[PDB]
C-alpha cells in the first residue's frame, strides 16, 4: 500500500566502517618471549580523530595458554569515557591482496582507556612459521584488520503531512534550458570556428565572470553582434553553451577533454569540477602522463592530485608508454614534481621496499 | 415499512506508522534487549 504511515521514523544508529593494515618486516626474526611489547601506529577511523586505536602482537604468546601460539592483542589508545563498545575483526592478507583468514568477533567488544581486547591463540605456531602457505613472502606478514565504531543512538521522527495537493517539482531548469533550443528572442551572434550561434548577454554574464567582463567593456555597447571565439570547435561549444543557460551537462562524458579546457578557458568552476571528476573515472595506465599534461595546462588542482596519486601508484607499467618520454622530454617539471611524489609515498626512504 | 432507525455508528479511528532501520543485520550492537523507539 504505502500509504505514507501518517508519522514515520527513521531511527539510525550509524556505523563508522574503516580498515587497517599492518605489515612486519622479517617476523621470523622477531621472537618476543613472554609477553614482550611490540606496539603499532595509533590509528584514528580517518573521519576526524576523537579516539585512536594500536595493535599489540606478540609472535610468541604471553602467558602459559598461548605458549605454542600467536597472541594478537587490539587495544585502544585514548575516547572519551562511555564505554565504548566498537566491533573488530583480524586477518591475515596474502601477497596477492586476498582476504584469507576470516576470524570475526562474535560481538561488538566492549573498549575502554588502558584495555585491550583480542584474538588470543591466534594461529597456530607451527603453522604460521610453515613457509608452505605462502602467506609470509619475504617473511613478512600483512594483516588486515577492520572496526566498526559506533555512536550508540541517534533517531529522527516524523512527519510528512498529507499534502492534499500536488505540487509539480520546479521547471525553471527546464523551462530556461528550452530557451537555447528555441533560440527565441536572440539578439547577439556568436561566431566559433567559421559557425556563428546566437544568444544574448543577459544569461552569459549571469553565470560565468569572462563574458560579462569581455561584453561590458566598451564591447556590447558597438560590436554587441559579432564575438570571435576560436579556441574550441562547435560540438564542444554547444554543450558549454547549453551549461551556461540551463546548468546541466548532459553530453559530458563523449568529449570530457576539450570540453574541459572550454570550462577553463571562460573560467566555469561547477563545469570544471564536472569535467574533473567525469575525466577522472576515465584515467587509465596509457593515459596517465597525456592526463597529467591535460591537468597541469588547465590547473586542475584536483585532477592533477588524483592523477600524481595515479602515476604514483602505477609507474611501473606508465614510464615504458609513448605519453610519458614524450611528457618528459616536452614538459621536464612534471617529471619533476612525479619525482618528489613518488619519492615519498610509495617508494620513498628504503621503507616499504 | 419503516418506523424508526438507530445506525449508532460504531466509532472506527484508524492510522499508520513505520520503521526503518538501515543496518538491521548489525542494528544489534547494544545485545538488542530493547530498542527506546
Amino acid at each position: 500500500s504505502g500509504p505514507v504511515a501518517e508519522s514515520w521514523c527513521y531511527t539510525q544508529i550509524k556505523v563508522v566502517k574503516f580498515s587497517y593494515m599492518w605489515t612486519i618486516n622479517n617476523f621470523s626474526f622477531c621472537r618476543e618471549k613472554m609477553g614482550e611489547v611490540i606496539k603499532s601506529s595509533t590509528f584514528s577511523s580517518g573521519a576526524n580523530d576523537k579516539l585512536k586505536w594500536c595493535l599489540r602482537v606478540n609472535p610468541k604468546g604471553l602467558d602459559e595458554e598461548s605458549k605454542d601460539y600467536l597472541s594478537l592483542y587490539l587495544l585502544l589508545v585514548s575516547c572519551p569515557k562511555s564505554e565504548v563498545r566498537a566491533k573488530f575483526k583480524f586477518s591475515i592478507l596474502n601477497a596477492k591482496g586476498e582476504e584469507t583468514k576470516a576470524m570475526e568477533s562474535q560481538r561488538a567488544y566492549r573498549f575502554v582507556q588502558g584495555k585491550d581486547w583480542g584474538f588470543k591463540k591466534f594461529i597456530r605456531r607451527d603453522f604460521l612459521l610453515d613457509e608452505a602457505n605462502g602467506l609470509l613472502p619475504d617473511d613478512k606478514l600483512t594483516l588486515f584488520c577492520e572496526v566498526s565504531v559506533v555512536q550508540d543512538s541517534v533517531n529522527i521522527s516524523g512527519q510528512n503531512t498529507m499534502n492534499m495537493v500536488k505540487v509539480p517539482e520546479c521547471r525553471l531548469a527546464d523551462e530556461l534550458g528550452g530557451l537555447w533550443e528555441n533560440s527565441r528572442f536572440t539578439d547577439c551572434c556568436l561566431c566559433v570556428a567559421g559557425q556563428e550561434f546566437q544568444a544574448h548577454k543577459a544569461i552569459l554574464a549571469a553565470r560565468s565572470p569572462v563574458f560579462s567582463a569581455m561584453f561590458e567593456h566598451e564591447m556590447e555597447e558597438s560590436k554587441k553582434n559579432r564575438v570571435e571565439i576560436n579556441d574550441v570547435e562547435p560540438e564542444v561549444f554547444k554543450e558549454m553553451m547549453c551549461f551556461i543557460y540551463t546548468g546541466k551537462a548532459p553530453n559530458l562524458d563523449k568529449m570530457a577533454d576539450d570540453l574541459l579546457a572550454a570550462a577553463d578557458k571562460y573560467a566555469l568552476e561547477r563545469l570544471k569540477v564536472m569535467c574533473e571528476d567525469a575525466l577522472c573515472s576515465n584515467l587509465s595506465v596509457e593515459n596517465a602522463a597525456e592526463i597529467l599534461i591535460l591537468a597541469d595546462l588547465h590547473s586542475a588542482d584536483q585532477l592533477k592530485t588524483q592523477a600524481v596519486d595515479f602515476i604514483n601508484y602505477h609507474a611501473s607499467d606508465v614510464l615504458e608508454t609513448s605519453g610519458w618520454k614524450s611528457m618528459v622530454v616536452s614538459h621536464p617539471h612534471l617529471v619533476a614534481e612525479a619525482y618528489r611524489s613518488l619519492a615519498s609515498a610509495q617508494c620513498p626512504f628504503l621503507g616499504p621496499p
